[PDB]
């Protein structure tokens, strides 16, 4: 009776394992499998699955004009019946009808999910600010020349070089061998003292925090730190919606978009949604795909794991059963599509089918992780300065034998 | 002339400075208001505004479901064409018209915006509690008075000031100078370095406590956070589609929701989306908002820049111009709605009105660097006792100046004799008075009424060990002895008598060693005295941890509602035991100073 | 027609505020009323709800044979439905008639949900276990011993009063004024050095354990613990079943029990659920209230959130409609009562009135705590070692005077 | 005779220490076995025993449903009485009959009871890696070395054992002895103290984020933890009731638990007790049971002493004796089962079967007093290194005495002169053996094997920083250079080039240094030649960390996929470089022995 035409995604339509084993009309299984069989009942009519042999989405080409992926068999009538996951557009229903849509859908960003980020060689400062670290420094100076101060109108080990190194172990937490023996300069070490013990407790703790508590890093979301991030690639599918959509960038933010998007190298698009999943995958931090978000959803919900859908959509868009223009079916079509949507159907299944293929949630985030032993990628930065502190130690041992020997 | 009606809704339809001076269609402003010229200039038509009467957008009841906001008003021919920001649904699909959607939205939440609040300056004690930050220094004076009349007996460098200054490095665990080299000083060293040794590390893992928990906090954000946790309080606009659109859901986080906004109480249904607004306002982020996110966007580029966006849209609808079931010109509407999005004259108009207010000066882009490292403001009041702690050292290098410079170019010793024995008089009469009072400490229990609203103190009442005088307890003069019964105010009271011998250990001490100090005016009579001058204040301080703590044992011990708030305080008689407290301290050194200068005399 | 009996509990049977203001037949309301409106309506009959005027569960009288509460309804012919949450027992089935269970449930225990436990005066020396306290000091006495072992052979400022003051600063976190100077001393100093540097930051880390996470400690669950610990008070409620199924106490824990429940005082029953529901919040530990699982359940869900359930069912047990032996209707009840339980209408609505209250569960478990400042209670005992050490100091300086002046 | 079928099931139905040579009824031993007993006295009648030849209690299928269990047995008259734990039930109540239940039970959860594992005796240096370890006495030699040189110079009481002793104090934090009283000697105290300084309190923290994940850590029991953690697999005994009950279950979340035993993969329905007793023993609690209390507690009265339950009990079945429609001595039964209920001869057994096996030795009597406090095997390995430093300074303490002692009693000089210099060989050998191998590390990549099967190595090599030969990587002997390319491993092998210089400085120096030192025995020449033993190690050291962190980089930069394991190592001629720092190390200060010793000479 009636020609279907469709294309396999998940998690529309899906081959299983078996396809070559048995096939009845089980080749594909699906939400978009069953929303057929639901379809063609409240209709009445009998399918035929038939995937398009190209395997495309599909347009009419550029100053050619000729429909190629399941718009060619729709409009060229080789098929009839369009259950597909295809956007409703101006062109696209400017040549054959569509029905209403599916469901509310937009343009989603798929970004790589994030591991534990690289440290810097200063990470070990993360717990106290610049200023901080800055207020010490000052501290540090105008304690000692207070004691230099100090020391100075009272009856004398203290020197300018000698009150540095009492201060300075005192910050470290180490003793030193001579102690201030006056009133006013045991109130300044005392102080002191006072100062630097809430300080390391201070750096002890939060950094217990950030080892305990890990925060995930969101680089770009919400479309408008992409217009400002130009160090990510996008990535969207050409020969459809997005391709066009962004075509017709009349916003600022998508004009900003658009010049980059056509100055980009060398995946201005990709020509499989499964290569833009494993792009991605392969990108790691450089690139990024544009789709549609259910799909996005979908995959996130499919456990690799490793991808986030940030921000929200871009648009609104739907999905429409398509149908050549005056369709012998279509208001049979209209009607059997508000008696699922009327009772919804669309919803229910959908409800089922998203949250049939396993989940990738909270179930992960809370205890499947141990904290590790430090790295020397932790503590690396410690060391340079160490050894550059005994670069520059040596350094001073050579100018004091200068200096010292200008004794003549 | 076709009449047009509208909602009073920024940006969309906007007042006028010139409120009551300027005539007809040009009294207001707003986004729509061009867009309503834009369809009468495409079509070539005049216009007639208006507003709708009731202020709202539609509603439908069961009922005869006459619409009650812009939708009715277009049903019964009041109307001519709808400009406004409508929801295109089904409901209102069957019974008027729509052109095209020109306006992308999704359901969006309003919060408070979680300000960075106020710290403490004096935040880094916060682990500790004041009592234990008094307890500390009276624990340091003592130690510090014991070692010395360890060190200085009658038959050694440990001076009195070298004793504070041994156990305040020893407390900082900063070294010393120098070590005790007698058994009873080693104990003395000892037990004060057990001492240090744990209330350093506690306070450090309580440091801690409060900085992991903080990071556990989690903003809640993604809606499935929001419909879990009933502190924070979520509801619509009645009247709307957001409203109808959790009604008939089949999502199962949206139907607990619509559950819980069905059973809230006060209503969360708000009339006007201003008052929805200034709901979150007041309620400090614990009320939630439910709306469109084009408006939740334009309220946020507003300037009290207190309102922000998370999670996603939860939907896909969109704007759409609304005529009647028969409308002619809709059609050449739905003419305009296609060229104009194709000329991009909704997008010159949409950018328009969205990127002018840059008047909030784009706080979010500025600061949402948030990482959880120190600030200067936890850890200000540091730097102000450092140096708060240099100008008195200045002011002490001044004073030193000239006091040494005038000593240098018998007279002290019966002075501080003078000083020493009127220091115990002062000490004897600040114990005398804080015993007898009933102001030792405060109590009240109370009630707290939720919404901006004066707490209840049910019962109130000052209080000392001996007697019970009451205040707002049943307004009952009643100076009720503990003896007498009159509910975890009364396990309060009998534990007030576990605490009682220990002043009274001590008042007996002050007594006997005053006397003995007058005797001494008429030797060991003043050397002895100074001991018990030492052993009563130990009866002090056993007294006040005694008192202290078991204030703080039947504070947790209250059954923890959170209406019922409480208070409580010390009185001046807890006051008047510290004050009486030093100066013991205080004359029994100078005792031993007396004694060691008359034992010099003998 | 028919005359229902039962009696108000909640969530069975539950007056609303205004019951003076409007009746209908809404004065009660509840799971037990709907269900008495589903068993009505499957039987076709017309209820007349009439709560017993004395208001008890009941039974006949001990040595007098009366029918007390709603057993004299029952028996004694003025009532003759009852939808009512009653136990079905041997002497309960004897005289008159039940119907299938409402429900599977048992005896369960009711706790008071404990608070924050008050911490003893030696509180402090909590993360770490007897034994390692113990090994600190013999490994404390060795080290020092060592030491003047190893000073002995070798040319001295080291005795064996001085070597205990050197390792316990060191095991204090303090500096002392003399070091080892010898090559096998330094050695002993080095790893004593070491062993505190770990013990200190032990110590350290899990008291920060103790602060963070919170373990609630139940000191009585499974009945047995229950049967060892006899500070505990056990509460049941007289004139109906949990009285005789105890007095019918044939196991060896349970012949422990009811020997104890004869043996209590004062509260060897009380008299109304209410009442042992706010004795136990009364309680704090020394008293527990036995009752109905479901109704143990129900309490915890209301949220004064002060209850637990511990354990599990001491029994199986059944609600059924009671019908006078000879019922006029009984076996249309008990067919109907089939229509109930073949689909789960008693599943399905006490699916809805279970969760219909509002619910204490992982809701305040979350983030309704913030940590507090430590308590002097935490710390005191610190004093009393403090003070109890300055007690303790006074005296050897008196004895030192003693053997200072046998100089002579 | 009436015909008695069981199943063998513990303690219910027992074997016979006399299996083969007993006969008749007495083959086998139980509670059910003395039970049936007790119906055949009270009633009067002997009875035939059978077993049922299925193994299985009763299922039913979507089908003709004959019963496959012990329910088809008693339909088709095979049976005459069924005495067996039973549960009771409405789909078993329309087919046969049941008396009163003499047993009451409920649906428990058996797992992996979480036992007292291993601990380190070398756990307290986890928080820290063995990389750093190494790293810090890589630091603490050079630290000393360079004050050495610093304090020793030509024209003072930092002896190299004092250098050694004073940087040890200085970063175990327990004070020092002296200080450095020149400027260059302060700013190598200085860089020290700031290098412990952060060490310490990393370790400290780190220490804490074991401890505070482990009581986060929280045993799931209450089933609806179960419920929704996916870590732990759930199944049930196929062809009972228990897999009845969650099929038709109105509970939420018994509605999850029965979709997920549905979607299933592979079969956790198992045919038996004993494997599903016995897959829980396997899997070490990944995988968790559900059967009914009686069995569960009496499996954990066993002796493994290794399963426990957890939750409480789901519903209230019971155990009944089953007879079919028409049996009409099952109501003297019906008799039987009141009377001894009565008479508690039930309760009599069911005491009697149930309190017997003690041979646990009531293990969980003993072991719940679980505190999160250390335990001693926390910290076992730190008394371990004490008592393991005394023996050895006890050893010390021996050979001072005897070398002391003859000495007592210029041959130095020329002995020492020639290790040192011997020194500087065996440093420059172990240099030159380690950077021409292509073995400086270990790399491995592969896949594992779920259940109890071994790992698949994918890809293996061996490599230095020259050249890569590969070792299972396609089985191919290519000694193939980084330039030549061959996906994480690639991203490894490039970063190695980063680390190149550095070892290349390293080997520069040591040859002049060493062959100055030979000129110097043909001064200044063995003056200089030390610096640049320390030139060289100080760009080892800057050579290893690059090395290592580099290393550290790319292991975390590996994508994590559960069932791609990792191994790394370190090689010989890693260790080759750690050798011939230290020797390089120690000679340049022998250098500064001779040159102070020949400066002398001069
Ligand atoms: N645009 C919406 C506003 C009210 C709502 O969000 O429910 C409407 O007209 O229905
Ligand atoms: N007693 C149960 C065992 C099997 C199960 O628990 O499902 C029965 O016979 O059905």
């Amino acid at each position: 009776t009636v020609v279907v035409t469709t294309i396999l995604e998940s998690p529309y339509v899906m081959m299983k394992k078996n396809h070559e084993m048995l096939e009845g009309n089980e080749r594909y299984e699906g939400y978009c499998v069953d929303l057929a069989a639901e379809i063609a009942k409240h209709c009445g009519f009998k399918y035929k699955l038939t995937i398009v042999g190209d395997g495309k989405y599909g347009a009419r080409d550029a100053d050619t004009k000729i429909w190629n992926g399941m718009v060619g068999e729709l409009v060229y009538g080789k098929a009839d019946i369009a259950i597909a996951p295809l956007t409703i557009t101006l062109v696209r229903e400017e040549v054959i009808d569509f029905s209403k849509p599916f469901m509310s859908l937009g343009i989603s960003i798929m970004i790589k999910k994030p591991q534990k980020s690289k440290p810097g060689v200063f990470s070990f400062l993360d717990p106290l600010a610049y200023e901080i670290w800055m207020c010490i420094v000052f501290a540090y100076i105008g304690v000692s020349v207070v004691l230099f101060l100090v020391s100075r109108f009272s009856p004398n080990e203290f020197g300018i070089f000698n009150s540095l190194w009492f201060s300075l172990g005192a910050f470290m937490q180490q003793g030193c061998d001579i102690s201030p023996r006056s009133l006013s300069g045991r109130i300044v070490g005392g102080v002191w003292w006072f100062f630097t013990l809430i300080i390391i407790s201070s750096y002890t703790a939060n950094l217990a925090a950030f080892l305990t508590v890990e925060r995930m890093v969101s680089p770009i979301e919400s479309a408008e730190d992409l217009s400002k991030q130009t160090e990510i690639a996008y990535g969207t599918l050409d020969s459809g919606s997005t391709k066009e959509f962004f075509r017709r960038s009349k916003i600022a933010v998508f004009d900003k978009m658009w010049t980059y998007m056509r100055s980009a190298e060398p995946s201005v698009f990709v020509r499989t949604t499964a290569e833009g999943v494993a792009r991605v995958r392969k990108s790691k931090g450089k690139y990024a795909y544009l789709l549609e978000s259910t799909m996005n959803e979908y995959i996130e919900q499919r456990k690799p794991c490793d991808t986030m859908k940030v921000g929200g959509n871009l648009d609104s868009k739907g999905y429409g059963i398509a149908t050549p223009k005056g369709s012998s079916l279509g208001t049979p079509v209209n009607l059997a599509v508000l008696k699922l949507s009327e009772q919804g159907v669309l919803d229910k299944l959908k409800n089922k089918w998203w949250y049939d293929k396993g989940e990738c949630g909270a179930k992960d985030s809370g205890s499947k992780e141990k904290t590790s032993a430090l790295s020397l990628s932790n503590v690396a930065g410690v060391f340079y300065i160490l050894v550059g502190g005994l670069g520059l130690a040596m350094l001073v041992a050579l100018i004091e034998f200068c200096y010292k020997s200008r004794a003549e």
